[PDB]
């Protein structure tokens, strides 16, 4: 058993230790919420609770490739709110730029689309955007696949044009994962890697709720720390009928056989600053997010 | 992992399950295994019950089994339940090759995801049996507080007098005892779990598609050794990752790829790939034999 005791304590103990030396993190909408961005599943907040003027079979639909295919519209009328470029990374970003720093942070996987990572300065190198990009968009026919810029995409979304391909006149659609949808080849071919030599899980702002995101905490060594740091438990539930998690695959913060996984419940925000303080950080991660946005603001 | 199967076909599954390294056998079933005898899947385009739920005006066909909205709206499920009431229909020959694994002392255990009753009217014990999605055998009051059980024959009454079922004591909602998305599985199915797949030396996967989790997390469960015979219309477990999927990462069917070591999947009827099974390990005759018989015996009433 690495961790000492199941606190923030504990884990900060270990983060210290020459034991821990390569952090993966995982993350969702949660660590988006305090720039602005609201998440998906939260009650009433949630965009899922957002989508009534749409007229959906079910929410999720707006984000499913076969609905999309059959109604385009909703999903474009959407995105002009969805594109990328008018909120500052949170703490939590700025928390996940000093692990790079202290070299520390193996990847970050985000389910995130609003590129608040790499505004915040984590590099393509550190980064599996695991549901994609609005960066480039393709054609949605497998046979043909032609490839449109940002800018062809962003012309057509805020001119309220649904985007057709100029050789097989087939949809378009940014590379955003939908349901459905194949994930990006990095996803993959870094999962297989980075989750053998992985020393440190930290899953912040994500309820666990879809595949395979889900499964990649089930992908580390048993003996590897997991820090959960979110509004709620997630993760941790028992099986029923229908459940996103793979049989065993879940967290266990509390029954009486837990021995690596720690829950810290909160904001994300304040568990990371909470997390920097225990590791003598603080003032250094506070420093960088008041250098940065001030820098984001200069222009 | 090493690789037990001389080849990945049904005649390399054949010559291993006739070896002494074959000793206990898990079959793994869904709806697939009981459309031969006139029972409608789930999931087929057109035949598939939920394909034809259009009456009941749901918001996706999946409500009609789920806890919230039953609860909320509980007279559509009562209404199609009359046509799930299981003992119109005889056991398919898979059912009897299942049978005839029993009797042959390989079978360790059969989970089923079906609760047409198929498997015990074939003659599988309760002993062989885990009904992983439940039965309609017995029925229970939905409050956690009370949870009054109620018999076959009061389940019967409420459902074809068209009353929507109470309970007498705390007058919640009752209903039979298959389990709906959003409810636990019975215990049964984690106890026979735990201690099954320590050493099973075959997994036989019949008639599913593997949508439904936990049952899809059991073919993970085996040994990374063990060989895993699909018998299906479609592939099934084996798909590229993609978001929304049912299967946890690499917890999948490797059928087709480089690396596939003891995974096979047999196309076609399940019927016809019992039979043709039962034909490479010599026992065709006895369970023609067998169906025979068990068809006639139900007929003789
Ligand atoms: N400030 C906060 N601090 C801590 N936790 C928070 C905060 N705000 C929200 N949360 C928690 O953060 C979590 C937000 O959960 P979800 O909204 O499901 O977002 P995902 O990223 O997991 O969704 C994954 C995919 O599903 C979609 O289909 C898209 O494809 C997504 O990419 C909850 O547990 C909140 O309590
Ligand atoms: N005669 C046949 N021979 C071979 N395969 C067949 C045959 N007929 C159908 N199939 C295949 O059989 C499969 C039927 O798959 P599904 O209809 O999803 O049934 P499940 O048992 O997996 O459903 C699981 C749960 O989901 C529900 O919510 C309930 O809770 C269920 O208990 C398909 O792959 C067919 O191609
Ligand atoms: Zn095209
Ligand atoms: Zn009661």
């Amino acid at each position: 058993r690495l961790l000492d005791e199941l606190t923030l304590e504990g884990v900060a103990r270990y983060m210290q230790s020459e034991r821990c030396r390569r952090v993966i993190c995982l993350v969702g909408a949660g660590i988006s919420t305090s720039a602005g961005i609201p998440d998906f599943r939260s009650p009433s907040t949630g965009l899922y609770d957002n989508l009534e003027k749409y007229h959906l079979p079910y929410p999720e639909a707006i984000f499913e490739i076969s609905y999309f295919k059959k109604h385009p519209e909703p999903f474009f009328a959407l995105a002009k709110e969805l594109y990328p470029g008018q909120f500052k990374p949170t703490i939590c970003h700025y928390f996940m730029r000093l692990l790079k720093d202290k070299g520390l942070l193996l990847r970050c996987y985000t389910q995130n689309i609003d590129t608040l990572e790499r505004i915040a300065g984590l590099e393509q190198e550190d980064l599996v955007e695991a549901h994609g990009t609005f960066y480039t968009s393709h054609c949605v026919s497998a046979s043909c696949r032609h490839e449109y810029p940002l800018s062809w995409m962003k012309e057509k979304i805020f001119s309220e044009v649904t985007p057709k391909c100029e050789d097989c006149q087939s949809l378009v659609k940014p590379d955003i994962v939908f349901f459905g949808e194949s994930l990006p080849a990095r996803f993959f071919s870094c999962m297989q890697s980075d989750f053998l030599k992985v020393d440190l899980l930290l899953v912040m702002g994500t309820s666990l709720q879809v595949q395979p995101f889900a499964s990649l905490i089930s992908k580390a060594p048993l003996s590897t720390p997991r820090l959960l740091i979110n509004k709620e438990k997630a993760g941790q539930s028992d099986p029923f009928l229908g459940m996103i998690m793979g049989l065993g695959g879940g967290m266990d913060f509390d029954s009486k056989k837990a021995y690596r996984d720690v829950a810290w419940l909160g904001e994300c925000d304040q568990g990371c600053l909470a997390l920097a303080e225990l590791l003598g950080w603080k003032k250094e991660l506070e420093d960088l997010v008041r250098r940065e946005h001030a820098s984001i603001d200069a222009q």
